[PDB]
């Protein structure tokens, strides 16, 4: 059910396209056009053997080279394209969290909406990589029940998707209204270990029946009662048990609507996620907001930049 837009080149040869890549640089000038048209069209492992060959024939890294003559928004973009699949979200996470602050919107965004097979590979290859574990680094950088949310979430330990027990569903829709509504204060614990640790197909039938015993929909209460990076951190939750495509969607949008553009979260997520399900993404883009993907980032972006973005995205209306 899930299909990203970026898929392997048939007919690829890792050769021809290392060639064109050092003719489209090679001396003075750069044809930003021959690259990022070859680029856009292979597949992440593809790219990856791309820069293998263009290193046995010539002995220069392509990526290094890249960086050399690529510039802006652009360079960035493309050097998000040229990290291997299995270090992208890796990486984010080490550059939101390292220097003094840490970027809280990486961190609840990767670890809210990645599943737990996926966020097993993450620290997997941020430890082979950076020879810190992540647990502990986000722990170093956090504070309160926002670095327990996340330190639940790095467990990677939710339910499996079991057959529904409406006992068990009625059960926790009654807990969280009493440990919300119903309570002076919160018990933010019991937010944490059920919202946290509980199946996706039984979770999302807990957010039906709490309705029903509430009159709330679980967003509301979390937003009555929590704020700061708690509050975020479980509407992402909550947005990914529901969608994880409409929870992406939905970020990129924010992303674009306003007085500017987050530029690392518009390349962040298009990257991200182009092999996995970012057609998807963007049927809910346009289910839920009448503005299509493509459209949107036609008036926020200019350059190489905004004609990359487009080639990745694919389809106009869709
Ligand atoms: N619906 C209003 C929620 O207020 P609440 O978080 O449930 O209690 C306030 C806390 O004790 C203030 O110091
Ligand atoms: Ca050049
Ligand atoms: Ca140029
Ligand atoms: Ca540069
Ligand atoms: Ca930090
Ligand atoms: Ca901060
Ligand atoms: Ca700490
Ligand atoms: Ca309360
Ligand atoms: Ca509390
Ligand atoms: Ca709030
Ligand atoms: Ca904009």
């Amino acid at each position: 059910a899930l299909r990203g837009t970026v898929t392997d080149f048939s007919g690829f040869d890792g050769r021809a396209d290392a060639e064109v890549l050092r003719k489209a640089m090679k001396g003075l000038g750069t044809d930003e056009d021959s690259i990022l048209n070859l680029l856009t069209a292979r597949s992440n492992a593809q790219r990856q053997q791309i820069a293998e060959e263009f290193k046995t024939l010539f002995g220069r890294d392509l990526v290094n080279d890249m960086k050399s003559e690529l510039t802006g928004k652009f360079e960035k973009l493309i050097v998000a394209l040229m990290k291997p699949s299995r270090l992208y979200d890796a990486y984010e996470l080490k550059h939101a969290l390292k220097g003094a602050g840490t970027d809280e919107k990486v961190l609840t965004e990767i670890i809210a909406s990645r599943t737990p097979e996926e966020l097993r590979a993450i620290k997997q290859a941020y430890e082979e990589e950076y020879g810190s574990n992540l647990e502990d680094d986000v722990v170093g950088d956090t504070s309160g029940y926002y670095q327990r949310m996340l330190v639940v979430l790095l467990q990677a330990n939710r339910d499996p998707d079991t057959a529904i027990d409406d006992a068990q569903v009625e059960l926790d829709a009654q807990a969280l209204f009493q440990a919300g509504e119903l309570k002076w204060g919160t018990d933010e614990e019991k937010f944490i270990t059920i919202l946290g640790t509980r199946s996706v197909s039984h979770l999302r039938r807990v957010f039906d029946k709490y309705m029903t015993i509430s009159g709330f929909q679980i967003e509301e209460t979390i937003d009555r009662e929590t704020s700061g990076n708690l509050e975020n951190l479980l509407l992402a939750v909550v947005k990914s048990i529901r969608s994880i495509p409409a929870y992406l969607a939905e970020t990129l949008y924010y992303a674009m609507k306003g007085a500017g553009t987050d530029d690392h979260t518009l390349i962040r997520v298009i990257v991200s996620r182009s092999e996995i399900d970012l057609f998807n993404i963007r049927k809910e883009f346009r289910k839920n907001f009448a503005t299509s993907l493509y459209s949107m980032i036609k008036g926020d972006t200019s350059g190489d930049y905004k004609k990359a973005l487009l080639l990745l995205c694919g389809g106009e209306d869709d």
